[PDB]
């Protein structure tokens, strides 16, 4: 039952992600990132950080793939990562993924989107997959095809 899943540099903070968590209806907030599931100080400042009501989950993309292939996921859920890599890893990993959102990347594509070497790459490799790909921030803002840039 994972309902969304999105790239964003920001991951719970503001509230940008509220408006994803209220339109999907959102229990459950698994991060897929390495980094993230390696450091307690930000998963506390992001804890810290999250609305009430919400589970707040951090994975690395080892991790999340195993329990993606060994336990069902009943709350409904949004995965955030940080770059399309660990995305196309998931992927690797048996996630499927019809439709990626990309929230916010920190060169210059977009208003809100930046892509390196690597991005382009996984980014590409995502696109190739069958997957569809659309940079927007909140449900209101305008939606543009990432393939635009590849």
């Amino acid at each position: 039952s994972i309902e969304f899943v999105r790239i964003d540099d920001r991951l719970v903070h503001g509230q940008v992600v509220t408006t994803w968590l209220k339109k999907y209806d959102i229990e459950q907030v698994i991060i897929v990132n390495d980094r993230i599931s390696e450091d307690k100080t930000r998963q506390s400042i992001l804890k810290i950080s999250a609305p009430v009501g919400l589970k707040i989950v951090f994975f690395s993309v080892k991790r999340f793939v195993e329990v993606l292939n060994s336990v069902p996921i009943k709350k409904r859920t949004m995965l955030i990562y940080t770059n399309p890599k660990d995305v196309y890893d998931s992927i690797e990993g048996n996630l499927k993924l019809e439709y990626l959102n990309v929230g916010q990347m920190s060169e210059k594509v977009t208003g809100g989107v930046a892509l390196g070497e690597e991005d382009k790459y996984y980014f590409k490799k995502i696109v190739d997959k069958g997957t569809r790909v659309e940079i927007q921030m909140v449900p209101n803002d305008k939606v543009t095809m990432l393939e635009k840039f590849l």
